């Protein structure tokens, strides 16, 4: 029998299908099952506090007016251009900053109608979602991104969103991030929005991401270590080499200050302290203490033999004193941020 | 009774509803009640003097031609696609730089019509609003952002805007800004625009924002303090160490100049002085004075025993003189900017 | 009488109003009166040589076919959606780089038709207009921005543009620019474009803008003064302190070179000299001369008592010689750029 | 015979051509032959890991309902505006980040229909495709870009994509890249996507690109060599010139650290080591070793004649020892990255 | 006679004008005459290798079906909104990267039809055209921009493009570029594109541009000269001032390296050498040679009277030797790049 006729017969003016009316206009709410597939995931920025994702969005619901029985086939595909004659839910993303469709050669849409009236709807989207970040423990941190899917114009009495019982969130094979690691377990929960206009449905996804130490360890931690050792070099120089020792101290202090200033080049202007700030503060304290030690020795040496060995004893003590205290500080610093990071994400 | 018929019966050619005519074509003006809900608020930039906001906008007005009495239901929802057949006010934002709608899956719109003719209209918007800023007292300042809602084509005789008596401006729970604090009280007032073309209605919202000292105190104030103390270190060096003392002074002065230059990296090119400028000027004065003190001592010492103790007395006085004057300056500077900031915002 | 009927009666197929024909198809040209209102004005960039403006554009012309006499009202407002059925002039901006409309809630348009046939048309626009700049006398300069309004498809025989006799250009109250001052007098003149295709009408607006010295005086002039004085400090040091004096000279010269390089960070790569370039060249000459003076003294002192006082006399002369010549240069430099800037803008 | 009639006769309501139905609605799948022509290729960025391409896309398939026999001509061209009445495949690019059409004067489209029903379809596109990169061996690396062409709404039972047997990928004459070399052989293979919704067809293209050493050899490798030689210069200085030798060492170490930091200015924050990182680490080790050598000599020399020649022997050994070890390191480093790069790309 | 009727009479369904058919469907090809007018020209970038232009594009061709004889007027203007009913050629730009129309108040289009059937078509466009650049002889170079105009869907048998015999390319009066000079003579030639789909027509324009030395001479050449002279200053210092001479040499070498690195801030990463690279290499060689000369003198002086005058003779020779060789190098360098630039552009 001719396939062209049934397309308008099912849902035209002859049938009386009005796309502006819910499948059950007076009765129980419409239950919608949601499902996403993460195609691409990246472009995480701390300055603007957002990330970009590319997904396929799947929806399923039942419309009794779309049932058919005269074909022998159980399921049949449709055309993207005829989506304007079918009622569809008004899903939208709450934490969105910007989004757009894809129309590279045709409309990237999929529609499928079953015998009993089940509808499968799949579209391709790209999103710029906002994600607040807690930058305490900055180089060693875990973040939790959020994705919200809620209705806009339909109250809880009409639309109710749900998650598919099995496999709600799927990730494409081989997906990797240059800077983060994406965990394999996801948290699924519920919203409920209350406004002046009423009660609205919402569902939520949580992704856990861990930062990598490979880049930061090369970039920030090692050069400060080299500056500290370079400052320590001055303890073996003759005490009479005043221009040499003073120049070494001043250069080390200024370089440490510039490095500490440059450590916050690509971060938002937050108002609390961080791990990298503590590390740079301790390094500044060490180099400043070395320069003050030389200043004290230089002042002591010119008090005119009992004043000669007094100056030498300070250098002898300092040579074995500074690295030991630095080692103790390193031990405590690295232990406390591996017992504090050990706390559960949830 | 069939729900499909009344949709066109109420407002089609049969009823004679013309969307190009006001609800009361000849008579009292149309009174519109406005209401906003702040979903997101951020991206404040001093260079371009603007900020970005994401809001829901609610409007309410009475249209006598839209009254119905045959349904038993008190209120009934509509479809977003039929908003083209209803008269709507021409609200727009005066201080806008750019704005756009949202159509991520459907049109983010809401429409609701009551029995007596009341209309509720809700849309989702994102805005880039302009906000002039007074950068005097730059690190310790309070700013007042402005949002204006005015008509464009209708004179005061036709449209009059008003605020809802209770709860005009609402803020989403947990909304925070990385750099500012948003006050909980808002100022609501009136406009009245006069042009060559006539008299137009306007309403205004004011938000008060306070800056945070956490970032700036780490970034700018502390390093200058360290540079000043580093310059003070030179007073304990032997007066014969001319290359050491001169190198220390030159390095400190050049570093202070570079820091002062870098303190205005992300600010508009204003033509008045600021608190941070005063602080950097005083620091430059201090380091320059220290270097001039050493120059004076070096010139005095070579005038050939009465000239020997004269040079030593200057160093002895300076060692206890410089920090005391710096402390007095700090006390006055921090007091005056906490009694001047104490002034009321209004 | 019913207001809905006359809307189509005046300008539909019944009346025979064809929007593709001029009001006087064969006869005298159509005279159009123009009027603008500057809502916002800013974003001036020297690198790209353009500025951004937000204006209301008003036009007035007479159409005999739109006359009505049956209403008692003298003037009546219209709807923005019906502008597609009225003939409108094809105005466009010649020096435009980019422009767009505004449709934030509705179309920001205004239409008004009088009894005799007068039409008032008002729209809201944002513009990115190009403005060539003469960067000679860069920190102390006056610029003249241009706005051109010309036709595209209608020859001089059909459309003629004119300015309103009183109040053609109006500025919103309280409008300020962070860097410039906008003069209160505007220049209005005529164009006439000649191409291969014919003769076209044009009108022009000129805005005069003056730069502010507050930012540049802090940013560039004062640090160079401090570097020059820092170089002068070396004349009081002992002549035997070769590492100290040479290090001071080298540091001052390198810092001056870096400052001169950084003085052109945000300017187009023009091929002529400017005031700031002259100032930096003179500062470089001064510091280089100081270092050469020390080199000459150091070479003279080791020619082995008649050679001892010869070296001291050079320092004694230089100490009082350098600041005096610098003061004379400052006097001439500041006088010549306040008698040359005194020239009339026109 | 009139050419206008057949245009609608072939594919209008009279013929009964429904564009929403496949050429063979029930039967074997539609076989589509693909072909591309690379017009422009560039804008490769490592930070965002993507590249931009401009191509012509050709498709060929057979539609039995479009056969004609009454013209004598074998093939006839069409108009771009009538592409809305012909069934076309829903091709799209999987690894796309953004794409758009071209409509500069008309729609850049081509359509051609043969006597037997063959269809040729050509469009112009620009693409921003994502390409993961392995930055190990960073200055000397080969990358493999990927282009995927897959269906969205049609299962494997309906659409099957194939490559043209001869000349699938063509490159415009004279196409060059500033930084890379494009190989003349391309790899063509198959996809097969499996989702929850079914089985979909895909085809793939691989491009091999090689980096050029000309820029990096000037930018990074040579300055580090000069810094190493500059550090070596210190071995010929008198051992008593403590300020000179220490200043030389400190300046060289700080400059090497700054260069190593600046070597990663435009690269993603990866977490593994690279060739340039190894080179900078070795250079830092060399300069640090030179400074430690001077520190050891300075400490040894002041142990008070047997201690005098001991210090001189260290300098004599070091002068001929450092360049030899550096040469051996250079030989091994350059050999291992020309035997490891010798590995086949596939 | 009524002007409204003939507008549809000439080209509607009554006349049978089909816009999808060429003026001569079976016969000689359509000859199109092209003409451009350059309104704005700028935004030349070496990094992305493109430039932006704003032009008017004129086309002329003959359509026999559009002839009229009943008006007395020889030529008559039309409306922009009726361009959808006239056949127009499918011109497009081959080397385009991006383009867009202008619709600031109306569509910026012009149409004019003559008695015999001649059509004049004028539109306003902005273009971002790609231009490969040869950066050899970088500060002193001449570039040749290209503009290509070719068909897309019509074979050589149907459309043939031609240039107007007189005045094909016109430039607006007073057009200037900040960095380049535009020559007054243009090169006009032919294309012929061969693809798999057939033979297509093309025409080409060439613009010759010369760079200006004013900016680069101030920015790069002079500071390197000052650094070289600063290095030469060291030859007059006492040979015993080891810290002073070594510090001067190290500072000069490091500053030269930083300047050479900064000379390529805004250039693509090409793999060949340039004039500025040669200049910086020679400057680095000079400063390194000066430092090696001091190292040799310092090593020679401590070989213990015959060794004393040997060290002094080296300084005496070097003082008159270095500037002479530098002058010879400058003479050859400036001669060879003014006899090589003397080569004809074609
Ligand atoms: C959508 O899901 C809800 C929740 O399961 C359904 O509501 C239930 O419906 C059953 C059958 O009528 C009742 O026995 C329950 O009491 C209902 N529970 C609640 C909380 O309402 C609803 O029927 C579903 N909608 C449709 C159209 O099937
Ligand atoms: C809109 O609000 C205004 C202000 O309240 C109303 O104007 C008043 O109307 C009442 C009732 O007719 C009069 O008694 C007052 O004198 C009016 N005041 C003014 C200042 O005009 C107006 O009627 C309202 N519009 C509608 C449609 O209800
Ligand atoms: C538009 O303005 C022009 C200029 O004033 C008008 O042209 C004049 O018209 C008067 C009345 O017919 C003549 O006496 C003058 O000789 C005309 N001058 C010129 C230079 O043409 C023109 O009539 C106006 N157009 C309309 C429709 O009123
Ligand atoms: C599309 O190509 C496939 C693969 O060649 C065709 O499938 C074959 O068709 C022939 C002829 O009917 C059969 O003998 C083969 O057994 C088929 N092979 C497979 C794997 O199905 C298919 O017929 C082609 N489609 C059309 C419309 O020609
Ligand atoms: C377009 O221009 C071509 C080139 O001049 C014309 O082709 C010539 O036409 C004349 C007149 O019929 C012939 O005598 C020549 O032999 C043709 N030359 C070629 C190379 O074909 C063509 O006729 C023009 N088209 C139209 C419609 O006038």
């Amino acid at each position: 029998m001719s396939p062209s006729d049934f397309l308008d017969k099912l849902m035209g003016r002859t049938s009386g299908y009005d796309a502006r009316i819910r499948p059950n206009f007076k009765g129980p709410p419409v239950n919608v099952t949601c499902n996403i597939f993460i195609n691409s995931f990246g472009s995480i920025a701390e300055t603007t506090m957002d990330y970009r994702v590319n997904i396929f969005l799947r929806q399923k619901w039942n419309d009794p007016r779309l049932a058919y029985s005269e074909y022998p086939d159980d399921s049949l595909d449709l055309d993207p251009s005829m989506l304007d004659s079918i009622w569809k839910p008004d899903l939208f993303f709450a934490n969105e900053k910007g989004a757009n469709f894809h129309e590279v050669t045709t409309d990237n849409k999929l529609l499928r109608i079953f015998k009993n009236g089940n509808v499968l709807y799949s579209i391709r989207l790209t999103l710029t979602l906002s994600c607040p970040m807690d930058l305490k423990n900055f180089p060693m941190d875990v973040q939790t991104c959020i994705m919200q899917l809620e209705s806009f114009g339909y109250t809880m009495n009409d639309l109710i969103f749900e998650w598919q019982d099995e496999a709600p969130v799927q990730v494409a094979e081989g997906l990797t991030l240059p800077q983060f690691l994406l965990k394999e377990e996801k948290d699924l929960r519920y919203c409920t929005k209350h406004y002046n206009t009423g009660k609205f449905t919402c569902i939520e996804v949580r992704f856990h991401l861990e930062r990598q130490m490979g880049y930061y360890l090369i970039q920030m931690y090692i050069p400060s270590l080299l500056i500290v050792i370079l400052s320590w070099v001055s303890f073996w120089i003759n005490m009479d080499a005043a221009p040499a020792r003073v120049a070494l101290g001043i250069t080390t202090v200024l370089t440490m200050t510039t490095q500490s200033s440059g450590s916050r080049a690509s971060l938002p202007k937050v108002s609390y302290v961080k791990a990298i700030d503590i590390w740079m503060a301790v390094c500044l304290l060490f180099v400043f203490s070395a320069l003050l030690e030389y200043a004290a020795v230089n002042f002591v040496s010119r008090q005119h033999k009992v004043f000669i060995d007094r100056a030498k004893k300070i250098d002898t003590i300092s040579r074995a004193c500074f690295p030991l205290a630095f080692l103790i500080f390193n031990i405590f610093y690295w232990v406390i941020y591996k017992i504090l990071r050990h706390e559960d994400i949830h």
